[PDB]
């Protein structure tokens, strides 16, 4: 161990990668893993159009300098070599055809120092006071006479292959952009032993794609406010009740994460929280949980769509169950005869004798959602009766409202009806939802009073996201934050190991959710006008793992 | 300038102090200050039995010390005295009296340097390891030749008196026990140019007392993570929606606290979040407000009552809401004999009219929180009607679950009868609440749909905390958390001069709720079942100054 070279220099790559067309051998049949994001070129440009959200990262990253940390620095670096050399500055490196793509308006790049990586050219051609190297080792002697702050390599491929080749990079700062062009020239496998993702931002979306910054590191083979922090946690735990459950390296991943910025987190922090704080408790189904009792999470739904993914989920299923409630139906069989099984355990024979619903069809689940969001209070007789007129239609009631009185605060769509619970197959989990309108936005809040955590909160995160783009865009509004409470939450004590290894991926940037434009009204959806784009996941897991 | 003693040599005073009794004039009217907090002693010993949270403060705070800072901390004494450069300790200086109010086998304090301040006694009359001085001067010599962490004064009275009035005390550790003792001693008056407040901790209960812990300061007369952190902030904004009729010094006290733990802070940090980032809406009166949408507080009901100490509030007009709810009525005028006039504008010939009730008596507000808690599906006729036994009983229903199925997650009371909204004189604000058991304690979620932050919601919170003891106490549980989730949350426009206002107040520790034990069935509570310990508050304000 010699005290590293690019620890010493501070050398670090800064890179984006898209996803890479290789069509057409399948679209459903992918294994999605770090490498699926992989693109940096095509033709001698970048393969996207834009992407402004990335070159304003790209920008701050490389042009912010610390002028305080830099004395900490400046004695690092003087005294590995034994040598001595207004504002402070970042030196960039790049290649020759990397340098020579960008437009003379906007060269040499503002308040950096610029490199180049080429065997052709010398000082004469740049009157300008900026530098050429024609080697490997030129760089690091053309840092020690230099005063800067940080190096970032730029790329392109064989730039980025080589400086990892020689191991001369600490950390790569990596945009994922979540979606596919036309490339050529391809960022190198980063190999797994060698580097590990360390943090990983915000979901973002700019100019039609969604983005996300993941940041990987290099791996191995006044104070008195500071005190008064220790004092006000005089009185905390020691240790918490669960570890009777936890093992200390079950989460090994999942701790070894230094920013999780990613809004997937707010959900598997959830599970984090409960596995390690939560409730040994029985349940209704025997199985026992562990169990918390008020969360909520908050997802912006103009900057992404909330699908995990650090497990498959499949929607087909979750919007014909939502156009069914739409249409006010309680018929079983409709779904059944799509081959959606959401509702068939809860209306068979055996189910429904359980329920003493003694006289019910079966796969006749009485007064549920559909029923309530179109027909509240009314009688309920069988699944086959007519119901027009009958009761309070809350659904269409919510979008009048939501358009002609935008600033009601009463504008709340409710599942939960008393009088009717003991007639339902079982009563519901997402008791209400409620809206709210600001400068042509919609928000959606919904109220969910027993949430399965494992299996259930996943479909319904997806389930009122896609729910709050229908209602928005059928009021002419544009969807925002969906607002989920969480009740009793809970994990299944038959799904802890598979949670062990969900909580331990790292979630990748998420898909869009595209609606056909032209549908203006609630009852005329269908399965088809639903697309979503740009959905990279990791494999499948069965929440249960035998059966 | 050459700097200050304290600040070279680490000297904090650190106290407890309890209210003191000054009886024969009856309580009804009583200013409450910071000088509410001054009892030290009496007849030469604590005016208390133990408060055995204190006494673990008091040693961790007195014990705690950082070797790493040392270093630092040496440099500077030594700069400051012209010189060169076991276990590090702390020193403690305490008084004489204070000296032998200690027992024996505590004397000296453990793991700190000891030293007392006396004439009286000399060096020979003591056998233990002990420092004895007689003038303050020479506490600042001896200073200077030990090796130590930090300097804490603990009193007696006269000890702390000089060390202010000689101005050697750079922060105050005080402890606020919030109830009232017979005292001789006092801790002298702070002034408020000289030292004020910059953190307020967690309300805390030890030893059948509520208490805080807060800090005056002195006023005159791998750090490689810190870049990745502001390269994921690279995308926040320069300014905030109403940045300039919210002034910079509209907020400078409650800008000015370091850490503000006190769960008051909980209510007033959303008030802040909207007057900073709320959004200017319209709303169904005339006035306007600015909103957000859903926030979530805890309050653990184990630990204190949160009832708002930053303006006064009385409860006799909310408990008695709370036992009309439970017996059912909706006859406004029960409550009026009362003298409680919470429902009196909603209950007017005017009102009813407005709102297409023509065939409403006066004061008949119509199928309201009461009829749905034990009558939901009932027809509503009049006020005066027997409704025994018809609708659901969802009072009964949440008692009985809590009871015999503790881990049910269906145990939930909603006053949204979509059905009836129409024929109550206004539909409700507090949606519904779901009850949760373990361990033998109840927590309660309450979600609020419509949430006047400056007027409503102190209340709200206070009803429902009352609340969950109420059903707690039939069930034969301990109160555990008020969960309060906020949907629509407001402030009024003609609430913002006096919220600006109530936020620059610090909080007073919080009082504790006491129910009549005897009280075993939900129907059975009376006005005078009720008890409010220990209330100190800040004075009245006026929410709107156009009454
Ligand atoms: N996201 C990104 O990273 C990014 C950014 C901009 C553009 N691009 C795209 O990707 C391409 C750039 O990547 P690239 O790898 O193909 O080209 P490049 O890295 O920009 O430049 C390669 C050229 O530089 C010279 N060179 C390479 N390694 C060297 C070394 N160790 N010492 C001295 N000279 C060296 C070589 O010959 P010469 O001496 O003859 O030049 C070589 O032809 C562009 O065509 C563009 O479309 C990607
Ligand atoms: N609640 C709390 O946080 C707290 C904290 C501290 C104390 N207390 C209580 O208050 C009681 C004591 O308070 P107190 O004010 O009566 O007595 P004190 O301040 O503990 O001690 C005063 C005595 O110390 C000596 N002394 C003080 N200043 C001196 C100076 N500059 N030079 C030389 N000698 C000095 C004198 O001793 P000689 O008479 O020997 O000359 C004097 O009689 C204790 O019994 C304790 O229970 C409570
Ligand atoms: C910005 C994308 C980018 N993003 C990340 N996370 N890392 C990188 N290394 C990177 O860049 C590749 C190396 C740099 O390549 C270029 C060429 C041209 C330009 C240009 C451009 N195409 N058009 C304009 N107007 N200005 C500029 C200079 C402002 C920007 C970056
Ligand atoms: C603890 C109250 C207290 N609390 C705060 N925030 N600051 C103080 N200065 C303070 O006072 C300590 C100095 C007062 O002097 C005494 C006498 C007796 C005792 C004693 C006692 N009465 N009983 C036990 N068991 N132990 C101890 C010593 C551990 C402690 C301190
Ligand atoms: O959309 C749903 C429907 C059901 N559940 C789960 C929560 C409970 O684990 C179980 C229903 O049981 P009860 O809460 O009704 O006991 O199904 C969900 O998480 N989401
Ligand atoms: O217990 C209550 C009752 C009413 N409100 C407030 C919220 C609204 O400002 C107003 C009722 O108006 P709508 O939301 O119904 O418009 O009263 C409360 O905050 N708490």
């Amino acid at each position: 161990m010699m005290e590293q070279v690019c620890d010493v220099f501070d050398i670090y790559a800064i890179c984006a990668c898209c996803k890479v067309e290789s069509k057409n051998e399948g679209k459903k049949n992918e294994v999605f893993n770090n490498y699926t994001f992989r693109g940096l070129g095509n033709k001698g440009v970048l393969p996207w159009k834009c992407i402004s959200l990335d070159m304003k990262y790209f920008r701050a990253v490389t042009t912010y300098v610390n002028e305080s940390k830099y004395e900490k620095l400046k004695y690092k670096r003087c005294k590995y070599l034994n040598k001595e050399t207004k504002k402070l500055q970042n030196v960039v490196v790049m290649g020759r055809t990397n340098w020579e793509s960008i437009p003379k308006k906007f060269k040499p790049l503002s308040n950096r120092i610029n490199v180049i990586l080429s065997r052709t050219l010398k000082k004469e051609d740049f009157d300008e006071d900026v530098y050429i190297i024609n080697k490997v080792e030129d760089l690091i002697v053309l840092l020690g006479k230099l005063n800067y702050y940080k190096c970032f390599i730029l790329g392109g491929s064989v730039v980025y292959q080589e400086f990892l080749e020689k191991k001369l990079i600490k950390k790569i700062y990596f945009t994922r952009i979540n979606s596919t062009y036309e490339c050529d020239v391809f960022f190198p496998e980063i190999n797994e032993n060698e580097y590990q993702i360390i943090s990983v931002s915000d979901v973002y979306t700019s100019n039609n794609t969604t983005l996300d910054f993941i940041i990987y590191k290099k791996t191995n083979n006044d104070d008195e406010e500071e005190d008064d922090f220790v004092y006000f946690n005089f009185n905390k735990e020691k240790e918490e009740k669960n570890k009777n459950s936890i093992h200390p390296n079950d989460f090994q991943i999942y701790n070894s994460l230094k920013y999780k910025y990613h809004p997937e987190y707010q959900y598997l922090n959830i599970i984090y929280d409960i596995m390690m704080n939560g409730n040994k408790q029985s349940d209704r189904t025997g199985v026992g949980v562990l169990s918390k009792f008020g969360y909520i999470m908050k997802f912006d739904l103009s900057q992404y769509f909330p699908l995990l993914t650090t497990k498959k989920l499949f929607l087909r299923g979750i919007i014909e169950e939502l156009l069914w409630f739409i249409r006010g139906e309680t018929n079983g069989n409709t779904l059944l005869n799509k081959n959606v099984r959401i509702w068939e355990a809860n209306g068979t024979r055996e189910f429904l004798d359980n329920r003493k619903l003694f006289h019910r069809e079966v796969n006749d689940l009485g007064p549920i959602y559909g029923f309530q969001w179109r027909h509240f209070g009314a009688e309920y007789t069988n699944m086959y009766d007519n119901y027009e007129n009958k009761g309070v239609d809350q659904l269409k009631n919510i979008i009048n409202l939501i358009k002609n009185d935008p600033t009601s605060r009463r504008i709340l769509l409710c599942a939960w009806n008393v009088k009717d619970l003991d007639q339902m197959a079982l009563p519901p989990c997402h008791i209400l939802c409620q809206f709210y309108v600001f400068d042509g936005k919609l928000s959606c809040i919904m109220y969910q009073r027993s949430c399965d955590l494992g299996l259930g909160v996943p479909f319904n995160i997806a389930s009122y996201s896609i729910f709050t783009h229908m209602i928005a865009q059928v009021c002419n509004l544009q969807p925002a934050q969906f607002i989920h409470v969480l009740g009793n939450a809970h994990v299944y004590n038959n799904h802890i190991d598979s949670l062990k290894i969900q909580l331990n991926r790292i979630p990748y940037p998420f898909p869009t959710l595209k609606l056909n434009p032209d549908i203006k009204n609630i009852e005329d959806f269908t399965i088809s006008d639903f697309t979503i784009q740009n959905y990279v996941h990791h494999e499948k897991i069965s929440m249960d793992m035998a059966a």
